[PDB]
């Protein structure tokens, strides 16, 4: 078993866990009656699931063994919205590290196929982190006037022939 | 914390796990190059996620605490397609029991809202079990000419409470 | 063999027989030259057949043995339309009883699947009885001026239903 | 009561029974997970009901007494699909005989209206028997590969007034 | 007179009174120049009227005597919007209890028709309480900036036969 | 509190009660299986509610206090249709008097806004009374056949209006 292969298997687990964490954050917001934030995070959980499934599909394409893993417990309690957003930013930053390490490991093993495959993920991370950071600054500026944060999301947020195929198709 | 509330929380965990198990089965089929079976199980995983999210939505609606749980490890290794279909059938039968027990518990506690909410799930389980049982009998009849099972799926296999986050296709 | 399962098998028989009884009533009306009544009862016979086929489908879905039964003789002779409408009302009340007893029996055996499946039939019975009752009161008011009853049917008369085996017929 | 009238009343009974037998066969196939065969037999049962109602209509048209009868028990158990198809073929052959005899009897009593009315049923029988026979030969050739029989049905298997209108 | 029947008659009265209470709240909001809240409650009053009329229709369908009742006085004075929303939430919770008790009573008398008929009202209550609870929390968060509550309603906010048809 | 203002408040009560009385009549008809009559009275109850809500709107527009009132018990028992129609006619005549008196009272107090606002209601009463009177004469003539009264309603019985609080319902 190569390291890239082992590390990809870990990343599938990390991605499924990340997606579950977004669902928890979506449901937190929902229960706080912040529907624009909730709708955004429900959507973000579906996209992380898609990333996970792109990693599965890569191993499938290469005839490398792949396990659909279990998922670790995720955080459900937040003192307030800014704390959930902060967690989401931190998570995207963590994923950025993981993806960079996947690249480095493939480079080091001369796994050229793995290396090129990681490139799309690096670009996505650029923009995902940029978005989470934006949501954190805006939540900070909004303070307890959460309505402004909601208004910002409704207007400014969410309004790639490139992507790798996701096993089972890319969900909306 | 009522028993119905505790048991709903368990069910959400059971459903997310069931959904993960379907993804495993979908991926097994995909690796076996049985795309029609794979596509069907990917779709079934999305629906189970939906059921999970309908349970979440019910607790939300009632202002009862709800936790999005972790997910237990699921089975990835099968000797052959029929074995994965058998596991799916057994799973749907298990979910049917769990749903019956949720209803019973709500009846016993006089939770009339919980009881009526379970009804839709009972109907769905009727048809989901019938479908899984059909796939198993057809897989048996197809023996190792799996192509016939694929053809059957392509040709013959093609209201609800709100799901938190909306019902996914 | 559970009691619910046995009782569902009887109900299938009862529904096929109910459907045959509506055909006899439709034909009686047809022969009396009351085409609006006749058309409505032909339609009602198709719907009862559909109910029977929904019960069949339920057993099929659950892998429980199901027999397509024979049908008992039904009534063909009526002194007059009001007597046929009265028979139809009584029949729908009888079916209501049967459906309630199926529900009770499933509750009593903890057959949760069976119980939920009966619910749709209970709401249908509510409206079917209301309609038969209406036709009887209107026939009573019309007396021998059956034309008014025909006029009433032409002007005034006519979901998540469970799957019917073979599809729901019009 | 003429013999043609009596025999028409029997035929109405025979046809209601035949229709119920097709439903039994349709449900057998359905439970065996043979949906193409099932769908075809559900459809066949509706058409036999239609035939029965055409007979009812004919007596109605002639002001001859007509009873909607009860229906005899029908067969629900089959060892296998071929056995159900064989039963259906035999049944259509039996109906052909019955229809021939209705014709003969009307000829013999000088019931010209009855005789002409039977002619349509004679032509229908020709094709219905041909179809049942075809399904039996194809089921024989398919042996236990019932999927081929289903495939055949999906691809190759696509009037006097009926009291109450002709049902689809 | 069964208890279920007597209790349905009371529920018709309760529903008419509930509907009139929503009109009072709608008019309160209107006078406060909170048109989004007012429009929502006007629409809510029409829906409660619809519920009332579904209960009437059920008794009609069953040939059980039904009276269109009078309506009790309802509350018109509120110190502020959150107090009117609170009353609406309380009222929806109360209706939920009433509906549960209607179900229990029908179960206890073996009134299977009445029991199945109450089921739809249970599901509606689930969502109607969730919505009122949502409006109360949002009004709390908005405090005196009622404009935010209005903006929230404008953007985020918005069956058995009813005697006389379901009104919009 | 002016007399016009007080009397408008009473009128809002009278209108809500009138609307409730039409629902009672509609339901009586419905239970008698006279659907055309029933449909017409359901519709008439919705219109009276509208009138009520136009009065509410007028007080809203003028910043005068307005209470949504309770509703008095109304009549549910009728020996026969003609008796319910008679009650509706008498009710519309009573409302006509009430509206006249509101106008008079506004004239007497120099309430020019109230006076002009009452005018539309006077015109409506003209036609509503004419229609109720028509239904009564037709019901009298159709004593042997009430289906004729139904037929008449289906065929012969299906403006610059003031805003109704909450909008005018159909």
């Amino acid at each position: 078993k190569t390291k890239f292969h082992a590390l990809m298997q870990e990343q599938i687990h990390n991605e499924f866990t990340a997606a579950q964490q977004y669902v928890a954050i979506a449901v937190y917001f929902d229960s706080e009656d912040l529907p624009q934030l909730a709708k955004h995070f429900y959507s973000q959980a579906v996209e992380e699931r898609n990333h996970a499934m792109m990693l599965v599909q890569h191993l499938l394409d290469r005839d490398l063994r792949v396990e659909i893993p279990g998922v670790d417990t995720v955080r459900n309690q937040f003192d307030r919205p800014r704390e959930a957003l902060a967690l989401a930013l931190d998570q995207e930053r963590t994923v950025t590290d993981q993806v960079g390490r996947l690249t480095a490991v493939a480079r080091d093993e001369g796994d050229f196929l793995g290396e090129q495959f990681m490139q799309w993920f690096l670009q996505e991370q650029i923009e995902e982190v940029a978005l989470m950071a934006t949501l954190v600054r805006v939540a900070d500026r909004a303070g307890a006037n959460l309505f402004e944060l909601e208004n910002f999301v409704a207007r400014e947020v969410d309004v790639a022939s490139g992507a790798p195929h996701a096993a089972g198709g890319r969900l909306g």
